[PDB]
């Protein structure tokens, strides 16, 4: 398989390491800087550390334990040599490209002009396309696919602890909090920004912003169409987060100990294992840090009242357990 | 009315400057220092900035714009001489004295042997004490009272909160979170605590933690018992918090903006105002620092989904807006 | 007299404040974005605070408390209508125009094109201009000046220090370091910018940068040029620093009192005071918050070896500090 | 080799497990707590992340990948049951015992009355005591010795730094600054200290502090004794300091790729190689989490102004490096 990276960033560069250890051959990185400096980004992240590879930078490239990855420097994704290189998927990680088309360029750009085969959105799109959210709607993958979306770090997180919920107990409506790591969407200290609550300084408050992931969970689980809602709560840690679902579910006499034994259980099987985790240890977010479960049950914290009222806590590292994923779906789509 | 202080920490603190601000003749502070330490403490707050008062120390004394403030270090508050200096109300805020009596004292040693008139207890009480929050049972104040706590800052938010949502649409059951500001029960890097979450170092992880104070919204709103529960989740913020409540309402084609409706009328009503806010701006946690309310709803963030099940967010300055309740309380104490 | 803000960021906005304070008719504000956005950022600052004034959006304007301020939003500052508005100063605070001419656009635009009587840059320009350090080199501002730099924050806290320095021992030479807070220039996660080190997740590390500050005392104090060199150390707090200087006096046995007493004394003195500050007390960056002084001596800190080398530091708040000069500068100028 | 650890804290517990990967017999930790407690620590460091071993506890006990260390929790060392378990090497790592004895006990309990042969105190003496630096005074070293310190994280960066340039160029004085990361000794909220600056909420200022460490350096280099002083600087990273060396030197024409030279060609050598290290990479503090080495020129910053006078920045993992050094020590000392 050929990988591209357009916008080698926070996902663009987990997806690299990730994809680069599988031995997949990652062809080419666009993005709108040097290769120096992304070379150096690479070798040093504030996150999760030094990146034990030879990491080199020369005219054009990057060098990674030998291996030399083209740097292009093309804002506009029609513009790139997809087809030159053999690009089998790209991984559309900008952040700026998540309707189809437009003035200034959309995802399907990278197949229907440049020539790609196929494009990864690491991002819902604003539009019509295909959603798959690993250990849900696997099935809906065929080989046929140009362009689909991996959905948010979010979702990935919600949509199985939703889908064995649902299969177990049957859920009638649920709400949710996600209190979720800054990310570059966000800023330093208080700037214009299009919503008034990310324009304010990230490390320095709990800041409410709104999601569609949960609402996004009936794209991938069309049962849950219209059962769904919640908001974020963006909070000062560089990575980790946790999703806070309160569900009425249909069995009115469920107990603690038979949601977490459902949810243990589930972990265990093969559609789940290494997507649903489940852990009783008594956790905080940095120790999630570099995890690459889309989902790991709290089951201490699994809290139960009468008639099927419950609340259920799931830990995820939004950045890496979501670039997992799209190694995962990038290797299914060939 | 003669104040005096146990325990001169974040929350003893903030009750001095609040109670001297308004002429209350406080007598006596009480901690485990000396007064140079306590005087330094006072003018110089990393939280809220430098005190806009002549603060000078002195053998055995504080002096505030030339008000002197006897300061006492004894352990054992037994021990202390409140009969002698003519106490009404003892705020007992050292969090270490939450029994009314053990092998090494409790609340209580304050009104039976030390002979203050009454002691308010800034946190629950871990037996069973007369609990009190302001705007929600203050009819259960009266002259004969000895010992009251003024529960917690998360009841202190989510209880007038229950009540208005309670009193205009029934309350069947909910569960809530709160995302908390750090405090100094916390650690600054990994430490014993017999809280094994509460052991890790506070401001680099999202920390979940258990708590009694929706549980607790029964003791003062009896029709709610047994109806709510929930979590805490400790974020790296150095004050303000919000409460997130997820609530089943017995009202079952209620909207968001007749839930925002009657918030709003409740914040304005003479029994609330002062303790229940409502906004509309959107905001983030270092805006409520300072706000003296005990609950300050976010009326953006209200969600409702299908038959009564809603979703509402309330902010709170766990120490300044606690802080004010207890000054309040102890003036209606006597 | 008029003032006109170009760039509403963090100095822009605090400079606003200040100048509203003083009765300073602020006719209008340019930047990027809408007034909602601008308005808001106003009333909610996370650094400093809640605004108290009643603050409100229309199209084209803000209002506070009653009196209106319009709002352009022109990239070019060759478009600006400041010649229509009689403006007497525009306050550069973009940071995008430290050149005089550009072909993107520079500060001297604001005077030759735009039709502004002044323009004072907030920071030290890529080019020659004149410079100006308030209590160091005031006498040099004359009425036919048409643009002036204020220099950057650590130039106005170390110039006036470097000053009473120079004038009461000789400095022979001298390096320093300024441990400083994040600022907008720097980055939430890793992220690309031209400075490796500024590409840095900023609440995150101790990140090494580059500064100039110290050769541009220089600029203001002639006697000083080629004498003094430093570096900057970005820290993770929101505002304030402090300047480390050592320096190689010529009084080769001065001692840490005859230092303090120095410094002490010109802080109380018509040229300094309000400048330069002094302090004994034991206080860390949070306390210098929202000071107004460019420079305030940490007296309990100052370090002296044999031959007259000695360590001085000294903090500033890099926004506010500066902001006000910025101001008082404006004044100075008409 | 028989190791027991006093004081299972962050210096305590990387102590741990760099002896533990050396096969080094770790017989028994003694702290204030329970075999859960310090296993949970352990298992799970916010710092450097989760332990890769399976970590188990029992009564009395912990089990580290199979192998068994027994836990005491003894608050006096004298009565510490050493000798019975035939202790070599005792790790006085609590903070709490830097005198030699006191009516609260000290580090020479260890020897004299509980029998271990020899004890290390990982930080400096308040009264005199043989003082080690690797890579510094080692020949220092010998059979004899009952009781070391191994000196300070900042003298173990400062000193091997300090020995190179003297031997190359000769030093004449110098002071410093380390800016330094936040540690146990600090608070998280502002909270009553002995040291007032420590005494403020470590998280939200820089916080200047007192440090003996330059002086130090004199302990470990004669030549270099009353020569060096200094001053700290606590910010907001949980880990990794630098130290910032202004240094007059002997030699008057000293350029700053010079002073590289030596610091680079020394750091290859078999005596400091693993000790000091060198870099040109524009990294920040994040990237030195968990470098084993005493001291890391950044050679990007070296700077010089004239006449030997000279700044050179070096980082370290306050923790990490020196808990490296710890246990290289124990080693050379049976
Ligand atoms: N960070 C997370 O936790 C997370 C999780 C899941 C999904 N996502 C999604 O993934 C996407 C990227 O997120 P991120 O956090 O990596 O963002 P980021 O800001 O860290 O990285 C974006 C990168 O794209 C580059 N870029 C911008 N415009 C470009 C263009 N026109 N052409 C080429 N490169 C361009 C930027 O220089 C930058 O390197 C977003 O859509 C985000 O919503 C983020
Ligand atoms: N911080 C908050 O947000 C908050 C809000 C509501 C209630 N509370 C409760 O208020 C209480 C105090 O909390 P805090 O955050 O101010 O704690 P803190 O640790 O900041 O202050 C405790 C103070 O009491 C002193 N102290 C300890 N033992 C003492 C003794 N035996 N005698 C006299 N003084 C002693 C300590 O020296 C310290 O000054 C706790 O019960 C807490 O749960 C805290
Ligand atoms: N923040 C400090 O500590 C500090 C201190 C002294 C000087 N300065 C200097 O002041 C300047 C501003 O710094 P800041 O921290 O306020 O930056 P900021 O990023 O907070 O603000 C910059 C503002 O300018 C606006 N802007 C950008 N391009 C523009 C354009 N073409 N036309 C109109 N507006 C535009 C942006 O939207 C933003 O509102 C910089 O030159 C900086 O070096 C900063
Ligand atoms: N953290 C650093 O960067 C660093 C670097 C070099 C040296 N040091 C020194 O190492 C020592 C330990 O520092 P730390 O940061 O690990 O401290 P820490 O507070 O993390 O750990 C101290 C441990 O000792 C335990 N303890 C306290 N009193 C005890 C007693 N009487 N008996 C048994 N155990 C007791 C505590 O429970 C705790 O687990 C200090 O002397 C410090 O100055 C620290």
């Amino acid at each position: 398989m050929k990988l591209a990276i357009n916008g080698f960033g926070r996902i663009g560069r987990n997806v690299f390491k990730i994809a680069f250890e599988r031995g997949i051959d990652i062809v080419a990185i666009n993005d709108l800087t040097d290769p120096k400096t992304l070379a150096h980004l690479l070798k040093y992240d504030s996150t999760f550390g030094v990146y034990n590879k030879k990491v080199e930078s020369r005219d054009g490239a990057i060098v990674v334990d030998g291996r030399e990855i083209k740097i292009i420097a093309e804002r506009d994704p029609k513009n790139l040599p997809w087809a030159k290189l053999g690009i089998d998927v790209v991984i559309e990680s900008t952040g700026v490209f998540s309707s189809a088309t437009s003035d200034k360029g959309g995802y399907l750009d990278h197949v229907n002009h440049a020539g790609a085969k196929k494009v990864i959105l690491t991002v819902p799109a604003k539009d019509e396309i295909k959603t798959i959210v690993l250990g849900v709607n696997d099935h809906d993958i065929n080989s046929d696919l140009k362009a689909v979306s991996n959905a948010s770090c979010t979702t990935n997180c919600l949509a199985p602890l939703a889908k064995v919920l649902h299969e177990s107990f049957g859920i009638e409506q649920g709400l949710m909090t996600t209190v979720h790591a800054y990310t570059n969407d966000q800023r330093i200290l208080d700037l214009p920004h299009s919503d008034l609550r990310r324009a304010r300084a990230a490390a320095l408050s709990i800041i409410p912003t709104s999601t569609g992931a949960a609402k996004a969970v009936g794209l991938v689980l069309p049962e849950l169409k219209g059962k769904l809602n919640g908001t974020s709560m963006r909070v000062p840690v560089p990575t980790g987060s946790i999703v806070d679902l309160t569900v009425q579910l249909k069995k009115k006499d469920v107990t603690k100990e038979e949601i977490n034994s459902v949810l243990r259980k589930a972990s265990e099987t093969p559609e789940l294992k290494g997507i649903l985790g489940y852990t009783e240890d008594p956790i905080v977010s940095s120790d999630i840090k570099g995890n690459s479960h889309s989902s790991i049950v709290d089951g201490l914290e699994t809290m139960v009242l009468e008639n099927g009222f419950a609340k259920i806590l799931s830990w995820y590292d939004n950045e890496f357990g979501y670039s997992t994923r799209v190694v995962d779906l990038a290797q299914k789509l060939v």
